[PDB]
């Protein structure tokens, strides 16, 4: 009696397909670097060529560089010189490239690679052999009796599975503790002499009033400076437009001085028509039009700056001489909502010190003057709305990855006629889900930019949190909660009716009747996605951006100024934590996803090390991102414990004593995760001053 269950799974077919994809993409890179010239290195050289003083250039001492950049970017030239004779690294190859941020990257990366290695010893040599010996399924089936389906209900081995899950959450906590023991994070919150104050009445146009209030409230306190904020979004836009016009004017002036006047067409649709008729599009001088537009933009910028003084916001900045009085101000002002009246002065009635909420002012570079205007308590209701919209869109978008698995026949009594083709049944949903996961962070970034929150530190934290949470949701739970579909509803009434069916039917998990979908996804995602990451996936973004506004030839030089894209650590941690979460979720269940998880980790390291040294422009990382990424890493096995609880309740029962360890660990695991989190904040507090 055979109706479903794919023998040997889709693993071999997707394996040959992804190795073909990998060799194809590596050949495509090589041919792009050999035929499209220095596409991926000239932009990097231009970006680091003193961008602070790139528009204007002066001949200084030793103008010709001493091959500092040439020495590094001259090793990988041959086609075969990409893998061997290239690392010689032994934990010291690239420490002095990006700073301490790159140092913590692989610090955690390895605390992962060796972590998944120490997982590959018992999860391949203990749980896999004892799950293979299960015989509740059919012997003839392969990859169906190697997963958690094969362990029988009436057996003392699901206890081993759950206990192993608990001890593996413990060992992951130990690994992350070893990682945290060597964080020694840089003190990002330097003792700032300037504070940020909100809700300040706009009628106090004199900073002397605020200075007098601070002096009277705090004896012995000196106010260095007082700063006020203004609506400068239009000012910023006008400045950007003027900068673009000025750069284009210089480019066209140089072109005119070199090869004479150049005639261009201002209309964007001129390039669309190949018509050479004079009446179709009027031709105007490039430099004259550029100068006129720049003059008009400068006049509008001057008018906006003149009107800026009238648009005073309620956010102010006060600078003090000593940070001790700043700490006193913060300690007095943090608990205002608790009913304590802070220190007052003679002009406090105008000041209204009971309204002010003062915290440590972020760095001005971290401060974006355009998006500090995003502050209201009409918040947290748009957030639920945008979150619901994104969740519904992602559900309706990932539904095809589930419905492509079709539905069994159950109509005629002769299933010998034909069966499903493994290619589109297994590889296609996997690659399609991979494409959706790859395109997800773009939409997540767009949503976060729409929200814009309060400060960019919180913005990056909410990115690295919400992108990860949506990804693990869409990749673990609802792809399986909706994969409980194809439910057997026929002569066999409930799940365990032996009426006209063998033990192949298992309502607990019958996703492709074995669970091969997720391992198929992880292997294809590994190989294809890191083939894309070798080509960096940012090339498609650049292509789309140029196709959006392909015009105004000096804009090509403008693009080349910022053609080199820096590291987007949010996306890379999103990928790593997504696959880590899915592996930890199905590690104990199906142990075949473990060695392929090792393959993903090792090959991801292989690609991003080369990216680090030759395609990832160095740039510092905020410590909060890593301090949250470790928290996601430790919280990931709660997904696996939740899946173990799910399998206890469905397959085993409710009051069965095992359902309770999964029931208990999930409780002990969450309480221990909270303990570890608040211990991490406590250690930060210790290593804060």
């Amino acid at each position: 009696t055979v109706l479903q269950g794919q023998p040997f799974g889709g693993i071999p077919t997707v394996l040959v397909l992804n190795i073909i994809l990998w060799v194809f993409v590596v050949l495509l890179y090589s041919f792009l670097r050999k035929a499209a010239w220095d596409y991926g290195r000239l932009a990097l050289l231009i970006h680091n060529d003193s961008l602070t003083s790139l528009i204007y250039g002066e001949q200084s001492e030793k103008s010709s560089p001493s091959e500092v950049s040439l020495e590094a970017e001259r090793r990988d030239r041959g086609f075969s010189s990409w893998f061997f004779n290239s690392l010689t690294m032994r934990d010291r190859d690239l420490i002095n490239k990006c700073g301490d941020d790159a140092r913590i990257y692989i610090t955690f990366q390895y605390h992962l690679i060796i972590f998944v290695l120490i997982l590959c010893i018992p999860s391949l040599g203990i749980i896999l052999p004892v799950n293979y010996i299960g015989t509740v399924l059919d012997w003839n089936s392969h990859f169906g009796r190697t997963t958690i389906v094969n362990v029988s209900t009436e057996s003392k081995f699901l206890w081993l599975h759950s206990l192993f899950a608990f001890l593996y959450f413990l060992i992951n906590l130990a690994f992350m503790g070893h990682h945290c023991l060597g964080f020694v994070p840089k003190k990002s919150l330097h003792f700032t002499r300037t504070l940020m104050i909100t809700y300040v009445p706009t009628e106090i146009q004199d900073p002397e009033i605020i200075s007098k209030h601070f002096h009277e409230a705090y004896p012995g306190c000196v106010v260095t400076r007082v700063h006020f904020c203004y609506d400068v979004r239009n000012l910023i836009d006008l400045d950007d437009q003027r900068r673009h016009a000025m750069r284009g004017r210089l480019y066209y002036t140089a072109k005119a001085k070199k090869t004479g006047k150049v005639m261009i067409k201002t209309h964007p649709c001129s390039r669309l028509c190949f018509c050479k008729c004079w009446t179709c599009f009027k031709e105007v001088d490039a430099e004259q039009y550029y100068s006129e537009l720049e003059e008009q933009l400068t006049d509008e910028f001057n008018a906006e700056l003149n009107r800026v003084q009238l648009k005073r916001l309620d956010l102010i900045f006060v600078t003090f001489q000593d940070a001790r009085t700043v700490r006193r101000i913060y300690d007095d002002y943090k608990y205002i909502h608790c009913g304590r009246h802070p220190k007052q002065s003679s002009v406090t009635t105008i000041v209204k010190n009971y309204h002010w909420r003062v915290a440590h002012a972020p760095h001005p570079k971290d401060i974006i003057w355009k998006h500090l205007s995003i502050r209201r308590f009409s918040w947290w209701t748009r957030f639920i709305a945008i979150n619901t919209f994104l969740f519904f869109l992602f559900f309706f978008l990932t539904t095809p990855a589930i419905i492509i698995n079709t539905i069994d026949i159950y109509n005629v009594t002769r299933p010998i006629e034909k069966l499903q083709s493994p290619i589109v049944t297994q590889f296609f949903p996997s690659v399609l889900l991979w494409a959706f996961t790859v395109t997800m962070p773009l939409l997540v970034y767009l949503s976060a930019f729409l929200e814009a929150h309060w400060t960019r530190s919180s913005q990056n934290l909410i990115i690295v949190h919400k992108c990860y949470i949506f990804l693990v949701f869409m990749v673990v739970i609802l792809p399986s909660m909706g994969l409980t579909s194809l439910h057997v509803f026929l002569r066999w009434l409930f799940d365990i009716y032996y009426l006209e069916h063998a033990t192949i039917r298992f309502q607990c998990v019958f996703l492709p009747d074995n669970g091969a979908f997720f391992i198929n996804y992880v292997i294809t995602a590994a190989l294809l996605g890191t083939g894309m990451e070798l080509m960096r996936l940012g090339s498609l973004c650049t292509y789309c951006t140029r196709l959006f506004l392909s015009k105004s030839e000096p804009e090509r030089v403008h693009i080349r100024k910022n053609q080199a894209t820096d590291f987007q650590f949010g996306r890379e941690y999103a990928w790593m934590l997504n696959v880590f979460s899915v592996v930890m979720a199905y590690s104990i269940t199906c142990p075949i996803i473990v060695p392929f998880g090792l393959l993903y980790l090792c090959m991801k390291h292989i690609t991003d090390r080369y990216n680090m040294y030759y395609s990832y422009a160095p740039t510092k990382l905020n410590a909060q991102i890593h301090m949250a990424a470790v928290y996601q890493a430790i919280f990931a096995p709660l997904l696996g414990l939740f899946w173990m609880l799910f399998f206890s309740i469905l397959r085993v029962g409710s009051l069965h004593s095992i359902t309770l360890f999964s029931m208990s660990s999930l409780i002990i695991s969450v309480v221990i995760a909270f303990s570890g989190v608040f211990l991490g904040k406590l250690r930060i507090a210790q290593r804060y001053e």
